RNA sequence: CUUGAGUCUCGUAGAGGGGGGUAGAAUUCCAGGUGUAGCGGUGAAAUGCGUAGAGAUCUGGAGGAAUACCGGUGGCGAAGG
């Protein structure tokens, strides 16, 4: 063993495939990637990107 | 008398009515797994929902109300329908 790399050479799972489920809501948009059996692996939102109801509800907030 | 009106047979369309029964789907709501700090609401957000484990996604469970399409100036009703 040498001293370790500056950016990772490896990654701890490799399940390859999933589903992005989007709930594009009337006030927001919520995006969650889930494994193929529907157990959610991680998520993020429009509204948490510094937006209230009034801006989180847009395709640009959803894009983020 | 049969012509107005009345009567049965018989062909027949129908969201007509009353009584009871019913299927699938949905609006709603919860838990928990997975996940992790977000969710929700407008004109503005606040009010409201969370982090004490939500929202979202999967799976389990709960209630009460109503039938999208079809569909027509159509068909039916004593009218309200």
């Amino acid at each position: 063993a040498k001293a370790p790399i500056r950016a990772r050479k490896r990654v701890r799972k490799q399940v390859s495939d999933g589903v992005a489920h989007i709930h594009a809501s009337f006030n927001n948009t919520i995006v969650t990637i889930t494994d193929r059996q529907g157990n959610a692996l991680g998520w993020a939102t429009a509204g948490g990107s510094g937006f209230r109801g009034s801006r989180k509800s847009t395709p640009f907030a959803a894009q983020v």
